[PDB]
């Protein structure tokens, strides 16, 4: 929309916050993060502030550092943009195949021209022998979001793959919820498909880049509606 276009940029940056933990763990982490809302890419950099080093696997914290940065046709209502200046709130789950819980909720919105993003976490029951406690991991695979309108919200399925240093992949599936703070138009059904990395890091994981690309893709309307 007009008024949309003029407030989300073509270049935006954002603050982050992070208050966690896991499994008992407490912890803080502090970040900033740029990037391109209309072309899908954006950067982070993160800090952890307080609770470092962490005893357990960045991986599982990564995907809770953005969704303003989804490319998506012009024919898909772009939601979670739309939802600006006040912005929106996310809500999620993840059930990890050995039986590690993360849940997250998560604020949006815009305050003197960037986004800030306050970021809640809770994880619990991951053996003290897994992957995640022991940092075996090694980055997601890239991931296609199934993407629906339900109940006046954007939900988002998906099932995500996290590397292991020794072979094979850590499961996870995962719900989110996306939900505006002022109604705006929802889209139906598609998919966001996103591939996160992590840059770099120091030795402990106290400092860490983090690149991510989404994009939003039709999932019905043939090939008329392929890289629309
Ligand atoms: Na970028
Ligand atoms: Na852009
Ligand atoms: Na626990």
């Amino acid at each position: 929309e007009e008024d949309n276009m003029a407030i989300i940029k073509e270049f935006m940056r954002f603050k982050t916050h992070m208050e966690g933990s896991v499994n008992g763990h407490e912890f803080e982490i502090e970040g900033e993060g740029e990037g391109r809302p209309y072309e899908g890419t954006q950067t982070a950099k993160l800090k952890v502030t307080k609770g470092g080093p962490l005893p357990f696997a960045w991986d599982i914290l990564s995907p809770q550092f953005s969704k303003a940065y989804v490319k998506h046709p012009a024919d898909i209502p772009d939601y979670l943009k739309l939802s600006f200046p006040e912005g929106f709130k996310w809500e999620r789950v993840m059930n990890f195949e050995d039986g590690g819980v993360v849940t997250v909720t998560q604020d949006s919105s815009l305050q003197d021209g960037e986004f800030i993003y306050k970021v809640k976490l809770r994880g619990t029951n991951f053996p003290s022998d897994g992957p995640v406690m022991q940092k075996k991991t090694m980055g997601w695979e890239a991931c296609s979001e199934r993407m629906y309108p339900e109940d006046g919200a954007l939900k988002g399925e998906m099932k995500m793959r996290l590397k292991l240093k020794d072979g094979g992949h850590y499961d996870a599936e995962v719900k989110t919820t996306y939900k505006a703070k002022k109604p705006v138009q929802l889209p139906g059904a598609y998919n966001t498909n996103t591939k996160l990395d992590i840059t770099s890091h120091n030795e402990d994981y106290t400092i860490v880049e983090q690149y991510e690309r989404n994009e939003g893709r039709h999932s019905t309307g043939g090939m008329d509606e392929l890289y629309k």
